[PDB]
RNA sequence: UGGAGGACCGAACCCACGUAUGUGGCAAAAUACGGGGAUGACUUGUGGCUAGGGGUGAAAGGCCAACCAAGAUCGGAUAUA
RNA sequence: GGCAAAAUGACCCCGUAACUUCGGGAGAAGGGGUGCUCUCCUAUCUUUUGAUUAGGAAAGCGGCACAUACCAGGGGGUAGCGACUGUUUAUUAAAAACACAGGACUCUGCUAAGUGGUAACACGAUGUAUAGAGUCUGACACCUGCCCGGUGCUGGAAAGUCAAAAGGAGAAGUGUUAUAAGCUUUGAAUGGAAGCCCCGGUAAACGGCGGCAGUAACUCUAACUGUCCUAAGGUAGCGAAAU
């Protein structure tokens, strides 16, 4: 009996089952996988406090067993398919308009400048950067790489 | 039967497209006649916030108290030339 | 340069094309009618008494003229750019500029990434990858070729190469002594993470995408091949174009 919306420890839970709303210390509060029908996916249970468990983003955690779930993926599957269809959609949920690069004069943005549309060179030109020298695209992580092998290599 | 629309025509309203006027003018940016949108990415009143290598920008090097590729005013300072 | 000026305009009726995303084009275009008088019937109307006001029949009646003044769309055919409504250089440029929903890539497992500050801390967000940030393009349809050699971004192997801290052992100044003790100066074999070096990965990352020389019963050109070079040698498509 493994029923839905239900919550309890994942010491008291099954492999292979599904789950959303994780929570990542013992009982702070869930704040794993919640939005809009996602769900993530255990994968074993070693007596050992932690449960090995596939999130939505492929890769993949350590949570300890106090920890609590809810079963079934959250509703709402849909909303990650509707497409608006104006700019008063956007408007209404609060964004405003974005400015891209190759549109500001150089001295707002790394792309400026140009007569006519062009952002770089063909020897000298890094890449697409953001607003702040840090390069976008490549796999660019800024030296939190760190942070990443270390949590990663605790593995 | 219903009454949706970044729907339509058109005053309030805002905005500022063309011509002519004016060019110590009525005015240090207006007027006449025509123009565009006119339930929406709307217009506005009130009061608060962001302050100069900084703000803010549906991005023109635009705007920040009538003159911004770095405000105003004191001071270094009778700067230098 | 039909700029301006002119003209069209209203209501009712007739009828209305290409095209298409089948919602629209569309007030498409193109026409007619519009006054008042009495009568008839119709409705309607309690504002009581039956008539009055409007509509639509049908007969007059006058004017050149009957939305008579004021008010009030010029329309059609076809390219380019942009999909459009929007926004912008207050106070010479409102556009093809910007945005725009739509698309892709990259980053982030939550003390989230990223941002401001020194720093607490705040935004992110009382949000949690269908989420948030950045980047390029810009509805829709058809589609999106080749190159990772360069710049960047990135994964990674042991090798050497390592800066500093760690520092052998020499040498040297001075000390009876002519050079032991000792202090001191310089040293200086090993030490050394990244990175450098190398191998990879990336083009909806920044970027680049060629020459020659012969060759067919008309020349031509070359379907054919020989060729030099690159990392790769411009595919679809388009084309004296905003080029």
């Amino acid at each position: 009996n493994s029923m839905i919306g239900s919550s309890m420890p994942l010491g008291m839970m099954r492999i292979g089952t599904i789950i959303h709303n994780i929570e990542m210390n013992p009982g702070q509060g869930a704040k794993m996988v919640r939005a809009a029908g996602t769900n993530a996916k255990i994968l074993k249970e070693p007596a050992k406090g932690k449960c090995l468990i596939k999130l939505p983003s492929g890769d993949t955690k350590w949570i300890n067993a106090k920890c609590r779930a809810t079963i079934g993926t959250v509703s709402n599957p849909s909303h990650g398919t509707k497409k608006l269809y104006k700019a008063g959609q956007s408007r209404w949920l609060g964004i405003r308009p974005k400015v891209r690069g190759v549109a500001m004069n150089p001295c707002d943005h790394p792309h400026g400048g140009g007569e006519g549309k062009s952002k770089s060179s063909g020897s000298r030109g890094r890449t697409s950067v953001s607003p702040w020298g840090k390069p976008c695209k490549g796999g660019y992580k800024s030296a939190s790489v760190k942070k990443k092998k270390k949590r990663l290599a605790e593995a």
